[PDB]
């Protein structure tokens, strides 16, 4: 019965203690999952996340929001030092007994709001499930926190339940009480990638410096176990901002607390009862079982920037060809519609993964190796310079087979051929395909009650191999 002793930021830190120390009595995997067969999920689950980071030979990590540990016990088998850190204390001493077989762990029981360490004091800030747990504000400061600490060319893991929990609303799966509130913030994924990239910290020596989210990846244990593809997880680099200007906190919290999730309600709106993909019909006379064989594993590029309405149906797509597909967005609130998209059609075969680039997804996919079956794309040329797409090649098999949409004005075949031919793509052909992307792009519009205007543009459907 103190003053505003229903709504201060100490009472709202208090309530996430309050709620972990209902677990307290149980420090295990099941806890640390809020799932009541998380034995099942929990050695795939932390290999789907240890595997997404960096090398650590030689490296100062900080764990926090450690819990029982299950993450430090690996972290430290290659990393110089680990500080495992968490705000209850018996998950702290669980972490210290399983972990008394190593050396090179430091322990800490508190709050991560109240953690403080010294600038460029560790190269990986490694988190999984914590921000779901923290206010905006404190999510924006303790990210201005790791900021602080972390060195130069240094990285961030987060891993979060976005706009759902784990276990989806609501699977029996859950350790979380049918009847009390649950506390957690499930934001939607696109806010994190755009926090993240909004960020401009200058430091004590006043230089400034902003996050590269290198990728923005469901993991793959919830989508094949849970069908859930909303657990969402990023890595984040420290890199310079050269003449940039910084961002308070309270710039950063209007845009994450209002303004944002404002503008992703109403792309949700937009997209959310797409029945269909224009371009479906575009694609149909032009992908076949010869670009796309039976359990291939297809590549799909869609930036969507002449409009959000043109990209690939990739759930068609797998449906059709019975084949897996990747699909790349680039656009942070058009990625999460296509997150809501794959959990209600729940089909494993369909991935999406965020990129600012063409660029940062063929480095990603090139550092593991992988050699897709084929290429879809809308706005390839449209978009991406010529020596990003040379590098396609990389991560595609020998004589993988290629079909592109492109919007363009002046239809320039000999200069479209001259383009791809320079990046390395060999039996080109070209057709025009304006009037059915106009008689299909209307036809997509009425039926979803869009009230919105043509793309505007002229189409090339293009086919090619490498
Ligand atoms: N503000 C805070 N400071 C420190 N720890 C926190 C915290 N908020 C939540 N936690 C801890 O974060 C953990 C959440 S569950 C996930 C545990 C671990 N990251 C893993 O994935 O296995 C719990 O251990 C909880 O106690
Ligand atoms: C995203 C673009 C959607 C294209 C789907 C259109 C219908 C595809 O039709 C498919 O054609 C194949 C022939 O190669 C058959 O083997 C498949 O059984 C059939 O589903
Ligand atoms: C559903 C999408 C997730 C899988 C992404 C993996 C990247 C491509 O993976 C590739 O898949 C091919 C199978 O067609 C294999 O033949 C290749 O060896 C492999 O590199
Ligand atoms: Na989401």
């Amino acid at each position: 019965l103190y003053f505003q002793g229903h709504m201060t930021a100490e009472v709202r830190r208090d309530s996430f203690k309050t709620f972990w120390d209902k677990y307290s009595d149980k420090p295990d995997t099941n806890s640390m999952m809020l799932n009541q067969t998380a034995q099942d999920l929990e050695a795939s689950d932390r290999a789907d996340i240890l595997s997404s980071l960096p090398h650590l030979t030689n490296k100062d990590v900080v764990d926090i929001g450690a819990g029982i540990g299950r993450f430090t016990t690996v972290l430290a088998e290659t990393a110089r030092w680990v500080l495992s850190t968490d705000f209850i204390e018996s998950f702290i001493e669980k972490n210290q007994e399983r972990n008394a077989h190593m050396g090179n762990i430091s322990y800490q029981i508190g709050d991560a709001v109240h953690l403080q360490m010294d600038e460029k004091s560790v190269d990986l800030v490694f988190t999984n499930w914590l921000m779901m747990y923290l206010s905006d504000r404190e999510v924006i400061e303790f990210l201005l926190n790791a900021m602080r600490w972390l060195r130069a060319d240094g990285y961030i893991h987060l891993r979060e339940s976005c706009s759902e929990p784990s276990t989806g609303r609501l699977k029996t799966a859950t350790m979380h009480s049918a009847v009390d509130a649950n506390p957690t913030h499930y934001r939607f994924s696109s806010l994190y990638i755009k926090l993240l990239r909004a960020i401009r910290y200058r430091d004590s020596d006043g230089k400034m410096w902003k996050f590269d989210v290198q990728w923005s990846c469901s993991v793959p244990t919830y989508i094949r176990r849970c069908n859930n593809w909303r657990q969402v997880h990023w890595l984040t680099k420290k890199v310079p901002a050269v003449g940039d200007e910084e961002t308070s906190v309270d710039d950063l919290l209007n845009l994450f607390s209002q303004i944002w999730p404002a503008e992703q309600k109403t792309w949700d709106e937009k997209l959310d009862n797409e029945k269909y993909s224009w371009t479906d019909k575009i694609f149909s006379n032009a992908i076949d079982d010869e670009v796309v064989p039976k359990n291939s594993t297809a590549y799909v590029f869609t930036p969507r920037q002449r409009s959000p309405f043109l990209h690939v149906n990739s759930h068609l797509l797998a449906e059709k060809f019975t084949c897996n597909v990747w699909n790349v967005e680039t656009k942070e609130y058009l990625y999460r519609t296509s997150l809501t998209k794959a959990n209600n059609q729940k089909d494993q075969r369909v991935r999406f993964g965020w990129n600012e680039s063409l660029s940062s997804s063929i480095d990603y996919w090139n550092q593991r190796d992988a050699s897709f079956d084929c290429m879809v794309a809308t706005e390839l040329l449209a978009t991406c310079d010529d020596e990003s797409i040379n590098s396609i090649a990389s991560i595609m098999k020998p004589e993988a087979k290629v079909v592109l949409l492109e919007p363009v004005s002046g239809i320039d075949e000999t200069s479209v051929r001259q383009r791809m031919t320079t990046c390395g793509f060999k039996n080109i052909t070209i057709v025009d395909v304006t009037q059915e992307s106009l008689n299909a792009e209307v036809s997509f519009i009425k039926d979803h009650n869009l009230d919105v205007e043509l793309s505007g543009c002229n189409y090339l459907l293009i086919k090619a191999s490498l």
